[PDB]
């Protein structure tokens, strides 16, 4: 005590409660491991348009009366056009009034942004240490089709510097990903772990993959999360 602190972000269409509520099986093992976790609200309020799935007029209010209309950044299928500027911003305010922070997740949206500040930390916070850990559950890069490589996929040039990863982080990452997952299928997030690993020279002590059976979720599964807490709270002693 002060005992070490987490930074939770949300996925598009949740908020920090919301996340707290879908985390409470990890939350649980780690306040056990005596480990704070913070949960904080993204910045950009949606609108009905700005949905890029179908919801009826319904389900929209329930949205807005859980104040779920929620996103780290506007959705867009074309990478370049991805604005990442107040979300970031938001974050980096947090952790510059309440840091400093151990280690952040991050899911799918908040996954994307948590791997860039885990990139950044100690640029856009004077003073801040690197993370000890950084989770990055569903995560993705802002990927495009690579015009010499057909069918393959490279990070589009605007966040080149952003999803760039230092040899030699201190920061142990730990990926999680969903089997039966197709809003962010793992081919997404196998990818944004290949660039960790091959900056750590395929050290998989310093870069971790789980997979579990689920969807797009948290995984909650004794068998998952546990070993999971482990590698967090042994990365934090
Ligand atoms: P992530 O969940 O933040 O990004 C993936 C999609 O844009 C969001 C999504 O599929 C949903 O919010 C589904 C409910």
């Amino acid at each position: 005590v002060q005992i070490p602190k987490l930074l939770f972000l949300h996925g598009f269409l949740q908020n920090g409660k919301v996340f707290s509520e879908k985390s409470s099986g990890i939350r649980k093992l780690l306040k056990k491991a005596n480990v704070q976790c913070d949960y904080i609200d993204a910045p950009v309020l949606l609108e009905k348009k700005d949905l890029p799935f179908e919801m009826d007029d319904e389900k929209w209010q329930a949205t807005l009366d859980a104040d779920v209309n929620r996103a780290w950044f506007y959705h867009s299928e074309i990478s370049h056009e991805l604005d990442i500027s107040e979300g970031l911003k938001s974050v980096v305010d947090h952790i510059k009034a309440n840091g400093p922070y151990d280690g952040i997740v991050g899911l799918s949206q908040g996954a994307a942004l948590s791997s860039i500040i885990t990139n950044k930390i100690s640029e856009l916070v004077p003073d801040h240490p690197q993370f000890k850990v950084s989770v990055v559950i569903s995560g993705y890069s802002f990927t495009e089709p690579d015009p010499e490589h057909p069918g393959e996929l490279r990070i589009t040039e605007k966040f080149r510097d952003s999803f760039a990863v230092k040899p030699d982080m201190k920061t142990k990452m730990i990926f999680i990903y969903g089997a039966s997952d197709q809003a962010v299928p793992s081919v997404r997030s196998k990818y944004l772990y290949d660039i960790y690993l091959k900056a750590q020279n395929g050290n998989k002590e310093k870069v971790l993959a789980y997979e579990h059976p689920g969807g797009h979720m948290v995984p909650n599964k004794k068998d998952i999360i546990r070993p999971i807490v482990e590698q967090i709270t042994s990365s934090l002693q």
